[PDB]
């Protein structure tokens, strides 16, 4: 029978029969169950043996700090793992119950609880998010360093699906071609929910947060570093969600972390969600002279060729920036930003597009300067601003076309503004008795609009007349000169004529006449510049 | 050996090997496989013993009525589950060989036939959709109530993956954070495909609809009933596609269902497809004085702050409603509704804001007054209208900025409607002799321009030569009275008059003149308003 | 014990117990384990008998050719499975380090070498798509065949999941309901990566690629024959990634393939990326009289009800065209397409609607004559047009709404341009001394603009006065004529006359005066039309 049973029978072996995990592990040759709760220590070791494994979690890893995995085989998988700290920190909850984010430091320091999760441990960074609390925060919440851990390290080819936990964090050292797959809410500690590090050896590559969500911890749900997917931009973060995180919902770490780089190169990032952020929701910047990088004389500082593969990203609630990021050459699609604490948008970039960006009720705490800011020379075409709630966009050196919204013209500054292949145009006014078309030369003033073509209703409603009126702006006041047509239903123009004598200057062009006032005689005179453009003053209207 | 074999091989129990559901239940510990088909009674209830199990499925669980599954432990799976009826019921097919709705009750009555799909089963909704249908269908066709429903009843935790099915439903009744994954298309019966219902306990939180397809039913694909995501916006539909439902592709619950409240709040209706729908796409509204609710003295009638996460929807083809919804303080989405019947949507919310819709060709059938409705204070920011194929929009009370589309200006009726940051523009004319700007006082008339600047050919094309034209309407007429600027190449303008003479209050301004005729004596008068205010009448022009 | 082992343990054989795959197919009851890589002879058939199997790949297939799995039961599942060729073949790689695209035949030529990724081996296409390489390739290179294909044949409901290889290639022959799921990169061989292929039997239904990435190959990476969906869509592209297919990254075969037809109808296409094809993006055309198929007499060529559901699809890269297809009444929308060496899109439609439409730096090495082509009468709402870098549209036939970008207006050939729905309007300018509204007849001249509404500064910035002037084109010469109002702040309106004696033809309209210059008189007259039609030449001004 033994014999007949070692061929028709599925192997896997469970925890429950071995002392230690590494016995377990040693003892597999299939599948390993996670069948009983599991206490690991700090920096505790199990050695697969290259093997390729199907791990199966029905129970806990329990313990603060890591527990190291190594040596599985390509194509090995762990599901279900749940990873639970031992300690129970002092956490801070800077919302109300309302949802609304505490930004008093007292406030904040007055939400201090013992638990695992609604709230993370205080850092360094709330000590620049909240002014002040790090004076006011009692010393055993200071400092804290909670995090239970799963690394898996120097592994290729290997997936980890629906992880979830309390303090939880997952990290894949020195990986390549490993995905954190169906996140099933970990609620996070101290680090990063899920990190793709990559600081020794070859660059990363191939390694994916595919879906899922991720809550909590006191920094980025998902952070990378020194990855580079290629051209084939084989990497990134695709159709996740990140609630709350302490810092931000994705980053991509800047500047020289120890002897090298920690930037990332050719990831995507897309058809994702980051919600309540208390930093930013997407932090895909690389510059804060490179060590392991590009040097500042190939590429100066925020002009790095990053590459990343950005479109379909949702932003809602951030405290901090909706999307950031700096590089140069970037094409960005399809981005919705709404409801930021500060702003929605904040772009380090040069030579770089936007396409289809909507910016709605962000800044909406005054945290920037601006709701939109772009330093360098891009393109932006189709960008939808304000919602229902300091200027409003700065990118003073891109050209802009498109712009939806009730924006305050006054709070818009670019290099230059177009609609270059409008047809056909029809101006439908509502409410009002009369419909506009007006005209604001910035040069001259944000404020007011230099001239303007007016449509006003003569009467009342219904009373199928109206008179057009061109208008100027003279002495700051707009509208302050103009000619009418069909003013009060009478069909006629009424033209306005220069008060006093005109100056020779005046008149402008050839075979034009410029009427004048003169008022010793009661008479209208006629400055005329013939068409040999020769002047001629001649009598108009008289008594 | 059997100690050896105990420890080296993975367990699961086979159906096969026992009478009933229960026997096998009782004796599984890790896996359960599901061999053999088995027949249930209604209310056939299996006790789990609160085990994590992996149930697999290859066979399926045939009975009308709902087989009942409790006592699953957090953690536990079941894959390709297949609910079958045991009856074959008289459905109803209301579409063409060509795809086309059909609308006539008698044309709809002749359509039955008995079949588990393809068709569903007629209910009370169905004698408000087909008039007249509820007298025409034969006493076996009515009142029908066929669904085999798998009921997971008070778990936490359990996922239900690639579940099919004919005349199936799946109801979750009392769980939190369970989740209906890649529904690999069941048939539905008379129930709802999926439901999520939570009237007693704590308001479900954790549900998901994440993936899959659901096709027919007689009700509603998806259905939540007293469910709140929290902040965190923890549960809703994510990723599905709906095609057919007898109601609507998603509904969220209004009312008062027994004596407390079905409605939902803080859920994600994200990235999901709704095809062919006989009511509407999305149906997202909580009200129809609030037991178990927040009070009508609190949140007036669709005014309760649902605060749903809404983002990237289809729909195409429903037959009532693409898009509805109602609540106050609403940020809505990228939404796209394309060939339905009824109103493309139909928001009965108050200070909401809508970014990027686009509603083409709906309400083709005339079921409503408009393509969109919005009965509060709202803004759109970015709405595209008309396709190919009674108002387009009636917003009465909102404001918008960025249509776009060939709508019929008459058919918008808005609060405001304003470009106010477009940048330098210019009106291109194709396949016209002129190119137009217009302007329209909607206060004076919804379907006369009261004014326009115009430009037009002289000659043909290629002459090199165009006259521009500043009109204004008089007596109904649009551009009845017109200054001209090169008509005929002329090099002039040509300046109307009042064609008798002019009363005192024709002038305007100060310092303009406004030229009017003396037919007694064959001159033109020039009514003069001198820059001191006084009124003066000269001669302007003599034989 | 044998008895109770034999109904606690979960069934599988595995692959290392036997000679040959066949073997351990038969002596599989639930599981078959891929434990130790298997050599297959190419045609070599496995029958499962029937049997609802779970196959789970630890290991390798290897072998050139077709290793064909037979009779599997509905609900079979194969996850992890890996092809590889023996043969190591000669490949070509078109791009450079940089990523720059090669298009010159001795330069790719020189990319020669001898491996299973990286490049692929080139086909009859690549005689086309690089003049000249066909007489430039050495014979070694030309002509090769290899691809270690996976053919599910003739069955119904088994998906196969994290597939992955090395010159790949993964064939559903007479399959429905089947699916291609999360597919792990698979690196592709001479045929298709992923092809559902139904010219026999009936139509194709139900078959899909969910999700995955696939990179190279030598044409096509998802590709289907005589697929049809039906009215529900069952079938598809959804959420997957193409990376550097040797042709396209999805492709709806055209035309007559044996003795019948190779087209698809009703299948969707959404939620995709394709990055760097050789060829084209997407290729959803039908036609290239229709055995098989409708006739040309029902349904003229590129005429056929095709009824896709597209949306969302992001394109970047291309050598050729972004985004392809014929077929009438179409709905399309959200297409994104960047940086394109062909046409962003080319498309042969008619009576169709295309909403939403990105099309971003392509035609970048003018393969084609525009960015974008439509053949027939078609409707275009919301087109993004230009990024950072021969017609940009050419669409004669259609009428287009709500173009945005820095568009050249004379590379715009459309049958109708118009925004009906705009509101009250502001043109604000940046960078300029004036604001400008252009109007611009295309009929007339492409371009010139034929007149404009201006406001110009006058004196310099801050002086808070300004110019507006109403222009006309004479003589081809832009703006030649004009009517000023406040230019040099006199507060008068200088009007252009006629240099010489009006003609009588001249004056348009009744109860206006047209001035003219009478130069032996030094006078300025006036010719009338009074209001009852008739004219009469008076003195308007004098010495």
């Amino acid at each position: 029978y033994s014999i007949e049973a070692d061929k028709k029978f599925k192997y896997s072996v469970k925890l429950s029969d071995y002392p230690t995990l590494q016995d377990a592990a040693s003892a597999a040759v299939d599948g390993l169950l996670i069948d009983r709760d599991y206490n690991f220590y700090g920096g505790e070791t199990v050695d697969f043996g290259g093997k390729v494994l199907t791990i199966e979690c029905k129970a806990k890893f329990i313990g603060d700090g890591n527990l190291i995995f190594t040596k599985l085989g390509k194509g090995s998988r762990i599901a279900g793992v749940f990873m639970e700290s031992t300690t129970t920190p002092w956490v801070i909850k800077p919302w109300t119950d309302d949802n609304q984010w505490l930004t008093d430091a007292a406030a904040v320091v007055a939400t201090l609880k013992q638990s695992k999760t609604d709230g993370y441990q205080p850092t360094v960074s709330d000590y620049v998010k909240f002014p002040g609390i790090e004076t006011l925060l009692p010393p055993n919440a200071k400092g804290q360093n909670i995090t239970s851990t799963l690394e898996i390290r120097e592994c290729i080819g290997v997936e980890v699906h629906r992880a979830s936990g309390l303090m939880a964090g997952f990290l894949f050292r020195g990986c390549h071609f490993c995905k954190m797959v169906d996140a099933n809410n970990p609620s996070g500690g101290k680090d990063g929910i899920i990190t793709f590090e990559n600081l020794s050896g070859d660059w990363g590559k191939g390694n994916y947060v595919i879906g899922g969500r991720f809550s909590y911890g006191s920094v980025s749900s998902a952070q990378f570093l020194r990855n580079n997917g290629g051209f084939e931009r084989d990497g990134g973060v695709i159709g996740f969600t990140s609630y709350r995180a302490g810092e931000s919902g994705v980053k991509t770490w800047q500047g020289t972390v120890g002897s090298t780089t920690s930037r990332n190169y050719n990831l995507q990032f897309r058809d994702s969600v980051v919600i309540y952020p208390v930093w930013d929701g997407f932090d895909l910047g690389a510059d804060t002279d490179r060590p392991g990088d590009y040097p500042i004389t190939q590429y100066p500082l925020h002009q790095l060729p990053l590459n990343h593969l950005i479109d379909n990203l949702l932003v809602r609630g951030a405290l901090g920036v909706g999307f950031g990021m700096d590089g140069k050459g970037m094409y960005v699609s399809n981005i919705t930003v709404e409801d930021c604490a500060g702003s929605g948008a904040y772009l380090l970039t040069h030579e770089s597009v936007f396409t289809n960006i909507a910016i709605i009720d962000t800044n909406t705490k005054d945290f920037q300067a601006n709701q939109i800011y772009i330093s360098g020379a891009c393109r932006v075409n189709g960008l939808r601003l304000i919602g229902i709630r300091s200027l409003t966009i700065d990118a003073p050196n891109s050209t802009v076309s498109g712009i939806t919204g009730m924006v305050d013209p006054s709070r818009i500054n670019v290099a230059n503004l177009a609609e270059e292949g409008l047809g056909n145009i029809r101006a439908n006014s509502f409410g009002y008795d009369s419909a506009a078309i007006k005209l604001r030369i910035h040069k001259l003033s944000k404020t007011l609009d230099s001239g303007a073509l007016y449509s006003h209703i003569n009467g009342g409603a219904g009373s199928g007349s109206a008179y057009t009126q061109l208008t100027a702006i003279s002495g700051s006041t707009p509208d302050a000169v103009s000619l009418k047509v069909n003013h009060k239903d009478c069909r006629g123009a009424e033209i306005p004529f220069v008060p006093d004598i005109a100056s020779d200057d005046f008149i402008k062009d050839s075979s034009c006449f410029l009427p004048y006032w003169e008022n010793n005689s009661t008479s209208l005179k006629a400055l005329v510049k013939k068409p040999n453009g020769e002047l001629v003053r001649l009598t108009l209207a008289t008594l």
